[PDB]
């Protein structure tokens, strides 16, 4: 077939260089960008239907997620209402539903419980004062998270979600599922448990729950178990019998309606001492300014919460945008969600993001634009203004059971952990480390630990690279490892070393050790022995994979060259890139008789030049 | 001259692979390793002289460094005595002098002051109880540091000192010099200042010192100023007039002797209210067991102290070992210094390492083995037993002035900062960040921040690499950037992209963006447009610099190949290494019609194969 025939002079860097010579409206994203281009002729009906469905789902979702935060039920409605209104303007995505999320709500509740415990705040029980303090703390945290997100949007650093690798995301997801399950199991059993803040809090909480298991309430446990069983059975049936009924069945809404109707009919509050919400405010509360003096105690938590919420939002937005053929601006997502969280924090709400289960419901029912979001917000308004009194008999175990039933998809990643281990060990290590760290520590500290562990893994992989001793395939220009191909001939009196990594301080010491191993000696010892008295004459360094270089690497290379030239051993460099040669030039490498004459384009010019002498 | 002539078939990976087929006594280092091989015939006299000189220096150094720790003078003698005895056995280096170091002592003193302040401990002044508590805390910290160092020696992780890059070491050195100068200036002026623990403590200390500057003592200030001037003048004269008097002049010992003799003669204590040591114990105190219950409050400090002390020790040891033609074991250095610090902590001592000035004094006077360490320990013992009473009149301002005079070499690195900026910007950024973060956060937190920042810099440099679009030099096999050489011809209907970095998640998104920019489009949009309806036909990826690869990178490459094959655009890979191909194989890449047939050895086989079709 085709043949490889090339005729050219043996080119050094100097010869090659002397023959061939070198050398305002999008930031505040308007609705005016797509409202004037609306298609009300056919989009309006689908938008209305989707908005009604997703509002019905989101009212219950907000009420349930208000329990994960240490906030009385009723502010979850505000958290499901206000962010949608303030995101309708600045939002890029046209398919996501804005509101609470079980993991972000759990993080917020952990912070709120830490800063306002029952025993520390009250020594009288003063439920009203405690609830007011918890609401204030949640609002302050939401405002801080919004400020951080807006600042990140201003700096246009939207690539940080790249650092959230899939293995650490999976580990954090599994740990968050465990945390949410423990909290909601505490709620379901109607068992009191003093809050634990700090390290290994989940283990202490589980121990105390299992100690007090003898004080469980029968009615709440039965309601939670039945809700979980019904919801999971319906989900499984819909998933298996999926060709018909394309849209998911809103089983949670039906279960909640039936449960609250039965509770009203039987009056479970007094006859069985059941735990009901017992209080939902009527109407809208006036806005209040949160106390910013707490900002110094909520930095390591607000940073993690902002990162996680933005990551979930952009993940869902991208998943639907690639499906519907459009693009989302990450910096604009920062800006929109930061404004949303600031607005929410000024109106007694906890942190807002998107949810995959709610977005799927909104999209599958015919979502076109964010008009469905406005319809959902209107439904939440109707629930707040009028439906407040009819949700009083509802039990909290029903909402906790809904959350527990939904936790399955998050719990199902230990299944693909082993495949990840089989493919790449580093990714499995990252997964396990992130999960364990988020279990031993909190979620906010676990996320930071996982991120920095990923950074360490990258640094370590760069630091300990693959290196080889090379020899030529006969009658070709192909050089491979001598100990791998069994037909490789080492050239006469010259060793070729390939160090497949950029050279920096860790790589500096690694490279010195590798050179000493490959050439069979070191220049310092032989030079000292020769001075006291008073096999290889050339070494080629294949530098085709040296991506970058620093001052320490340049100094190391200079010292290597000088030490080998002391004992009359020549050092040549091959396949160095142009920018690395520029870095060598600007770091003072080409001083004291180097002159760029020991550089060749590939590892065949060096060997041919060696044969000349 | 020589010519590049090669004739061979156009080799793909499959064709090449089917044609050429692949495939107990040192740990407890004895003195018995070198004592039986002693050369007492001529080494003994030089060892004795060097030991006497370095013991005279080290007694004063220990007394001076005992002030940097919040410990009464007298335990510095123990810290200069015990570690030498316990290092004489396990030590590898034969030229270093073991004892206190100003930066490590300052770190210990900061911890001790934080855990035992004057106002918190005493509300009576109870100097004896405060001193006892400070000594206990220092001993506990020393024991913890020794435990950590011994554990690190057991794990044989001695390469961690690689992570201490030269720029961050220089920045930390300058910050530590500033901290030591502030503390010793507080001591010299005889001005009381309430201790500050936390963030920006140095600024508050300086502000209060300048506020109380009106309460300075004249005698102490004059003594300190004269000592500083005399010491620095003698050092500069010796450095300039260096051809004669090869050994350094022990000006500090002479100054201290003269100052204490004058203080005894004039009795400066009562006539001028001067600040003298006033108390030096007679003899040796019995050992005591430190309270380990404090270990939970000294982790982030003990880790940094251990790292810094070991780094200084190995640095000095290597500097002298390369000079005298021998090698030092890093893990054995961990083991020796961990045992030394445990032994010191059990005997009321603070953390021990080596000092460059003391080591230079010991070596320049004919140091041969670690017998000069034993002689120095004997001199310190003589000073403890007998010379305790004659050092009572000595002022503390003299010792603080000695430390301040020695701080010049550490202060003299801001001069080399700008050259580092001119050569490599990342190294200068690391230097400045490490300097700044150790003044705001302190030394122990500053070191960790600098290490983290170095890891982030490495990750960022890997994440944003150099990428190019390649074309061939005519009548050769040389491919260079099209926009650089002005004689580069792009081939017919094919683009060649070089991405010079290993491919991971950050590099995954970077690579997708780079491919989209280079080919002028993306496969998803054109495929969707073509489906709605119902310039380049090949893309070569030069992967000669892809050092490693993970699961995310493999998935990204698979998706890129599939998306481009959807629109009848062929994707070829060239210059991939064998281990990266193995990683692709074990990550499931070669499934669903890939078959390793689109891989070529260099970027000339791919273009020749393209010309065939
Ligand atoms: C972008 C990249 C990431 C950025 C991350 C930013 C993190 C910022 C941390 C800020 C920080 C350290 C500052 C120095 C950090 C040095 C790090 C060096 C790292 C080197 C590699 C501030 O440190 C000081 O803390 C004081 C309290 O101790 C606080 O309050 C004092 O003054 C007040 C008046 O000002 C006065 O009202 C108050 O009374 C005073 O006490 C001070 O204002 C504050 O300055 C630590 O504070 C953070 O908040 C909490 C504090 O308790 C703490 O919460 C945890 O509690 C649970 C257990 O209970 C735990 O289980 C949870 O997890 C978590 O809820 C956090 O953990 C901690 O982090
Ligand atoms: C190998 C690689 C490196 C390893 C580094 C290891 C660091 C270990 C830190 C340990 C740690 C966090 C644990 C979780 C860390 C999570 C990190 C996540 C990072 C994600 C990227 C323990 O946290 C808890 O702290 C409690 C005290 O708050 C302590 O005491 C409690 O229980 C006791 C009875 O057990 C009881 O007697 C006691 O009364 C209780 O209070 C607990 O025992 C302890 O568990 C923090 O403690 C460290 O020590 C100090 C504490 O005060 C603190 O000192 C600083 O003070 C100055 C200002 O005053 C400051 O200016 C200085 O700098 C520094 O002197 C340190 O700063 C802090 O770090
Ligand atoms: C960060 C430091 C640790 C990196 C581990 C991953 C890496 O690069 O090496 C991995 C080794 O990993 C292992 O052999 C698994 C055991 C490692 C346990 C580490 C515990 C740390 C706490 C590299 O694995 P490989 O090169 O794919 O083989
Ligand atoms: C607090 C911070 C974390 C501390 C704890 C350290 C956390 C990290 C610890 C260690 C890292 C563990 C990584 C995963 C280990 C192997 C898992 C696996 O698949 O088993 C193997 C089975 O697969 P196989 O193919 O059948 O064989
Ligand atoms: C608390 C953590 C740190 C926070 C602060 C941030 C710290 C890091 C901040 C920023 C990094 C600064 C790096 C150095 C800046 C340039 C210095 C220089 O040589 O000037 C230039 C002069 O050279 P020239 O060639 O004459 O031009
Ligand atoms: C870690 C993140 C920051 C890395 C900076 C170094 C790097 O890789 O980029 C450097 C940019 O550096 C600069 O242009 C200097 C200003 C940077 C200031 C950073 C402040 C962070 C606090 C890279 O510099 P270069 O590629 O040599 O050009
Ligand atoms: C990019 C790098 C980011 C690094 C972020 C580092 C964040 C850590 C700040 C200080 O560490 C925390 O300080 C808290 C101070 O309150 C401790 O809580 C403590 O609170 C109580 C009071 O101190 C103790 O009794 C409890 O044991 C303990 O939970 C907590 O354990 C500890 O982790
Ligand atoms: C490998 C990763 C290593 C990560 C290491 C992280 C170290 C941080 C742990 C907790 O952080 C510290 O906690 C102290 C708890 O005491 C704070 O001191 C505080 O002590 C007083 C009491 O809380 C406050 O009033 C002061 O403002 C403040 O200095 C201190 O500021 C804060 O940094
Ligand atoms: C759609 C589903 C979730 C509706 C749930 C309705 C709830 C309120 C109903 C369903 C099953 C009921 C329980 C069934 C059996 C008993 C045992 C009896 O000795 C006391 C009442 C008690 C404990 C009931 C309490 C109320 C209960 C929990
Ligand atoms: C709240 C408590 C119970 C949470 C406990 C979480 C820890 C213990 C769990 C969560 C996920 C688990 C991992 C999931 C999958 C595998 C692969 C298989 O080889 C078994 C071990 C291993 C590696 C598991 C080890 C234990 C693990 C890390
Ligand atoms: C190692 C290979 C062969 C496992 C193959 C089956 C995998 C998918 C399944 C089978 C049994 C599973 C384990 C069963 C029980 C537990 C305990 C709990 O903490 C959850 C994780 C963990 C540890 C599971 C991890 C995933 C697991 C190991
Ligand atoms: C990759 C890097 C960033 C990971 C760093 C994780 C470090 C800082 C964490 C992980 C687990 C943590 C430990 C978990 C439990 C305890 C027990 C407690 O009584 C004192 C703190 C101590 C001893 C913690 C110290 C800090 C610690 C060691
Ligand atoms: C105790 C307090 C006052 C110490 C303050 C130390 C800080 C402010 C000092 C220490 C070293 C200094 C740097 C040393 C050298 C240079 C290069 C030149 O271009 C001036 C700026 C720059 C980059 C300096 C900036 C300020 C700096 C970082
Ligand atoms: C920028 C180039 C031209 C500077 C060349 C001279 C260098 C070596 C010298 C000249 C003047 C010096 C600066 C003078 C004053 C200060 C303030 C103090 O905090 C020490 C560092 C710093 C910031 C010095 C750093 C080093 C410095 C910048
Ligand atoms: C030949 C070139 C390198 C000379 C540069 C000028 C040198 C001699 C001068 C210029 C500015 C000076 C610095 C100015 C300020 C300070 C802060 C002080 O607390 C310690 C000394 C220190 C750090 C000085 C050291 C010496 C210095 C760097
Ligand atoms: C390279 C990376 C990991 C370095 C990270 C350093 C971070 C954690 C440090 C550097 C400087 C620090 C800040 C310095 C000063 C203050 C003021 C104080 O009242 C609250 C804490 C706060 C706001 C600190 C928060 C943590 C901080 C931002």
């Amino acid at each position: 077939s085709c043949s490889y025939v090339v005729s050219r002079p043996v080119y050094s860097e100097l010869a090659f260089q002397q023959q061939y010579e070198r050398r305002v409206l999008k930031t505040l994203l308007p609705v005016l960008d797509w409202l004037p281009k609306y298609r009300i002729k056919e989009w309006l009906l689908s938008d209305i239907i989707s908005g009604v469905s997703t509002g019905l789902v989101g009212t219950l979702q907000g009420m349930a997620y208000a329990l994960l935060a240490a906030v009385p039920v009723g502010y979850g409605l505000y958290s499901a209402f206000f962010p949608i209104l303030t995101y309708f303007i600045f939002g890029t995505s046209r398919h996501i539903s804005v509101g609470p999320f079980p993991v972000v709500s759990l993080m917020v509740g952990s912070v709120v419980l830490s800063m306002a415990p029952d025993e520390h705040f009250i020594i009288s029980i003063d439920f009203a004062a405690r609830d007011a303090a918890r609401v204030l703390i949640a609002s302050t945290l939401t405002l801080l998270v919004g400020i951080i997100q807006l600042i990140f949007g201003g700096l246009q650093i939207g690539f940080i979600v790249r650092y959230l690798a899939d293995p650490l995301v999976g580990g954090f997801t599994t740990a968050a599922a465990f945390q949410v399950l423990v909290s909601q199991l505490k709620i379901v059993l109607n068992v009191s448990t003093k809050n634990y803040n700090g390290i290994l809090s989940i283990i202490y909480t589980l121990i105390e729950i299992f100690q007090n298991i003898g004080n469980t309430n029968l009615a709440d446990f039965i309601a939670g178990l039945l809700t979980i069983i019904i919801c999971m059975a319906v989900k499984e049936l819909n998933d298996r019998f999926k060709h018909k009924i394309p849209v998911p069945i809103p089983i949670e809404v039906i279960v909640t309606i039936i449960a609250t109707a039965i509770s009203y009919a039987v009056n479970l509050e007094k006859n069985y001492n059941a735990g009901i919400v017992k209080s939902i405010p009527r109407g809208f509360l006036p806005p209040e300014i949160p106390p910013i003096s707490l900002f110094s105690e909520m930095l390591t938590a607000s940073f993690s919460i902002a990162v996680v919420a933005y990551a979930i939002a952009v993940s869902v937005g991208k998943v639907y945008a690639i499906k519907y053929d459009y693009t989302i601006d990450g910096n604009q997502e920062f800006i929109a969600f930061g404004i949303s969280n600031i607005f929410s924090g000024f109106f007694s709400c906890f942190v807002a993001t998107t949810a995959l289960s709610r977005t799927a419901v909104q999209e599958s029912t015919g979502g076109k634009t964010q008009i469905a979001g406005i319809i959902s917000a209107a439904v939440v308004m109707i629930a707040i203004v009028a439906l407040g009194k009819l949700l009083e008999p509802l039990q909290k175990s029903v909402l906790a059971a809904v959350v527990i039933a939904n936790l399955k998809g998050m719990f199902m990643q230990v299944c693909d952990v082993p495949r990840l281990w089989r493919q790449n060990k580093t990714d499995a290590v990252i997964w396990v480390f992130t999960c364990i760290a988020s279990i031993i520590l909190g979620l906010d500290l676990g996320l930071l630990a996982g991120l920095m562990f990923g950074f360490l893994t990258v640094v370590v992989r760069v630091q300990f690279p693959s290196w080889n001793s090379l020899g030529s395939i006969p009658n070709t220009d192909i050089y491979r490892s001598t100990k791998d191909y069994k037909n490789i001939e080492e050239p006469e009196g010259v060793k070729i070393l390939r160090f497949s990594s950029p050279i920096f301080y860790g790589n500096v010491d690694g490279l010195k050790k590798c050179i000493k191993s490959t050439v069979g000696f070191d220049a310092i010892r032989v030079y000292n022995k020769r001075l006291k008295a008073l096999p290889i004459h050339s070494l080629v360094l294949d530098c085709g994979a040296v991506s970058f270089l620093d001052v320490v690497g340049v100094r190391s290379l200079r010292m290597i060259v000088k030490e080998f030239q002391r004992i009359d051993v020549h050092v040549y460099f091959a396949s160095l890139q142009d920018h690395v040669i520029e870095k060598l030039e600007q770091c003072g490498f080409f001083n004291d008789s180097i002159r760029k004459d020991i550089f060749f384009l590939t590892v065949h010019d060096a060997i041919l030049h060696l044969r000349s002498q």
